[PDB]
């Protein structure tokens, strides 16, 4: 529900740990989940992009939700990534995730690849919102999907009772507009770490974050500053925060965040093809820049999920 | 193989006809296909983007491959859409297709959504080309998938002996470079009906077309003018073809092409959500522009959940 | 100097009122100016883009600088547009302006049309800052001039002791970096009324505004809310200001701003060709959106050739 | 007139030679002009971008037209660059260039910097076309000016009796359209060397060229092939032509062309600020790539026109 999510400020988009072997590392999950709740994660998004959802099987996403809900045991609310670029597959998975339980909302991306029109997107998300007990949060991101929902289409959807929010990654003009015209019980999250500062100042509810894995504190610190009206501290953190965000996305994500989470001892392991891990030479620069660690280095292989 | 496709000039990116209830209209396939082979389709690509592949299940795609192959009967070579943005799935499907047989190649798109690096794209396409008997054509289309293979990575892949060409949708600058440096047994298709004139001029092997569904004849006349060194005529055709291609892509494909095909009697049906058919006011514009037809809210459909 | 401008929050990019016959309306200047100083203009930029500088002759610009300075009388500091895309002309004009006196700085745009490299931009701006007593503010606006100063070249220039700031129209990412690494005695203005909220939040020194002509008060209220750490109120103001900025730039500036100023009695007049006034149907939209006014083909004018 | 220009295929956009000193090198002009007419230049454009027109004075452009017409002595037709982003200054210079004589047409760029609307551009070019005996050719180039004339505005203008053509640098779709709907006595030139092949196949009249300075022959060779219907030779030249075009624009033009013209012994000299010459390290790669010369190399300074 909107209620479960309402107070969230730092929703983390949780990675999927893997072994050298390509299988999921369910073992590394407990320590990672603890680290997040220790470093100001308000809520967890499961099986999103950062989780390499395109490469997780149906049954693997189900394993992941059980494994994380066991280890979170109710402590923060959760959102499941449910949408694909097929409306029927999205209807089926969400009704299924409604049954499964433990989620405050299903997240549904604007369809990638097939490039639907605004009416197409409207009828898409309506059908997914219609389908299930689980309300929906729309993830609008032309930087990954080419097309986008316009604010007008988005606010058409926001009126659906079962559509409770948006993870918006367009422009701060668009974001301003959405915050300005939102109906009630409708939540506006930036999905851009490097904008979170501006989105919060403008009246957004929060961030659905990658950088929260490795810089959750300084992000907390900046948000508290906005809330406690210390704009000088908030902007100082923001100015030093931007180059970290850029390093975390300087190779295709979640490669940079996994490499940092690997240095930090969390065995995030590699990425499943078609993603490959960050090159060693980038790996050192990145750890230095994002967590001011020193990486004592030593061509790079992505992994496939077991054939068997 | 490369042999099988060497000669194709117009390989058509075949639609999937759907019933008003959202099931495949398998009945419409024989008429539609004969119409293609009647209008200078030399080769057919099944379950590409224009087939609404994101919306076709595993089994549906297999059942399309049956229907089409039964009708085609080896009259032209066939290409199966096999790649997705998951490297393992793509491997498992290219094997199942190689096994299925009757395909000269599999088409594998550059991964959408997850935005791999070049090196990621190389490992992806290498693994697919390593998986099976079936040769691979890469589909590079940053207007659909955001990222793109640089020519440089493309040419590295061109060296894999089981990768035999590219459907290239980037720039004519890139397409020139690829023609220039291509190795042996590597086909270069444009995937952009609008630029097919330029691509063929520049030395491409042909076009993987949507337009060929409705405008095969004039495409044939242009390619013939081009190969007969009749440029004034090739370019007269190209200059008037541009708006028709434009119209075809003026609501998201394959809406406009189904709306024309429906108008020509072929029962293309509607599109599966998230795509919706072309709006009414637009349908008329589109027919008038593309086929010179006289025609007269919109509802996308779902696959049956039973 | 830097001193003179340290305190400015709202420096307005002053229009040039024109008569229907295309000569400067010098009569309108006193009323327009008093109106700015009445509405929280802290500093004025004369013969910037909004003044239609491409259309003002050398002597006209000098005569504007007279008129305005006579009216202003040292109540606020002044900035003269001095740079063009020719480095020699810019040098000769910044000297003539330094000589003219009464200006805290000269504004020099990144060269338009000829698309210099970074190194070319450095040599350009260095020579201008070397030429005269008069300090230099750089104007970086790739949406007008195509190329842009990277932050890196910008910070090299920031070190010249006669370059004292930037009117920056690139991205908030760049604007953050510049605030963070700025040396001493270097002012950072946003030139984007739309992003002024974000820029001030991020630690900018203020805005070089068009909107301040018509909406000075609410801009003042926002900047005050911001500096009084009243964010909910700052952002309420910003969220409703965005469409007004949008409207102001909805036909090419300064058409929309003159159309509003005309409606408020100020005789801004039309624009000099190649710019034409806002079309009629648009003028009404614009007034309603920007000032909440109730209003009711278009003709751009030429400077007299006699 | 349209007649003077009608048969032109390779219009060169002539550089402005300068001394180390910043003054124009009128001495180097004769040899450069000869080289062009020796290497298939059909027509010469004077005082365009390639000529660093933004940095030429009024009186310097007048010197240039006299100096080139003396040395061309009638042999090819000529076009003068007359437009600026001020309509009055453009009216005055063109009426003046009509008086001056020896030009087949005045070239007028879509106004840069002030970003006019379509009506604005329309009224702009109408006024310049109205002003003088010299007909006008429009130079539409958003890559330098941001804005552009749409085909609809452009064809509105093409109907003016005194507007005889366009140097179009947008897309080949746009170019196709213009060739398809042109009125009579209206000429379509690409201003893109790297597209000239495609523009010619599509039915364009010609190219207004930079690369013609240093690769005029191979350009002739490709155009003859199109005309004589040998498409295989034309495309072979095109494919090897593209990387030369890219090197000629790999540093801000006319820096790369001047550096090659400097290696070839023509003393093009440096560029006037804000342009600077090409870096040495780029200078060798460029000469190699464009004219397969070997540059025996030896931080880089742009020059100002004399203060005196
Ligand atoms: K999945
Ligand atoms: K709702
Ligand atoms: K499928
Ligand atoms: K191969
Ligand atoms: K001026
Ligand atoms: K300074
Ligand atoms: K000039
Ligand atoms: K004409």
């Amino acid at each position: 529900s909107y209620q479960d999510l309402k107070e969230c400020k730092i929703i983390t988009a949780f990675i999927t740990p893997f072994h050298e072997d390509g299988s999921i590392n369910f073992d590394a999950i407990p320590a990672l989940i603890e680290h997040l709740l220790a470093h100001h994660t308000d809520g967890i998004l499961l099986a999103g992009t950062t989780a390499e959802s395109p490469t997780l099987t149906h049954d693997e996403e189900l394993e992941l939700f059980a494994a994380v809900q066991k280890v979170v045991n109710g402590r923060v609310p959760l959102i499941a990534g449910v949408g694909t670029n097929d409306t029927r597959d999205s209807i089926e998975f969400v009704k299924e995730v409604a049954e499964f339980g433990g989620f405050a909302a299903g997240l549904a991306i604007v369809p990638y690849y097939n490039k639907p029109s605004q009416e197409g997107m409207y009828q898409h998300f309506k059908a997914i919102a219609d389908a299930s007990d689980l309300p929906i949060i729309i993830y609008n991101i032309p930087g990954r999907v080419v097309v986008e929902l316009t604010p007008e289409t988005m606010l058409r959807l926001a009126d659906h009772p079962n559509i409770i929010g948006v993870k918006e990654c367009t422009s701060l003009a668009n974001m301003a507009y959405l915050i300005e015209h939102k109906p009630e019980e409708f939540l506006i999250y930036t999905g851009e770490d490097g904008d979170a500062f501006h989105a919060m100042n403008l009246g957004a509810d929060g961030v659905i974050s990658v950088a929260s894995h490795t810089n959750g504190d300084e992000m907390h610190e900046m948000f508290t500053a906005i809330a406690e009206s210390d704009m000088k501290k908030a902007a100082a953190i923001q100015r030093k925060f931007i180059p970290k965000v850029n390093a975390l996305f300087s190779y295709p994500s979640p490669a940079p965040v996994k490499a940092i989470l690997n240095y930090m001892g969390f065995e995030a392991g590699p990425t499943r093809l078609p993603l490959v891990p960050a090159p060693e030479e980038d790996v050192k620069r990145i750890i230095k820049v994002v967590v001011d660690g020193d990486y004592e280095a030593t061509t790079v292989t992505g992994v496939l999920r077991p054939d068997y």
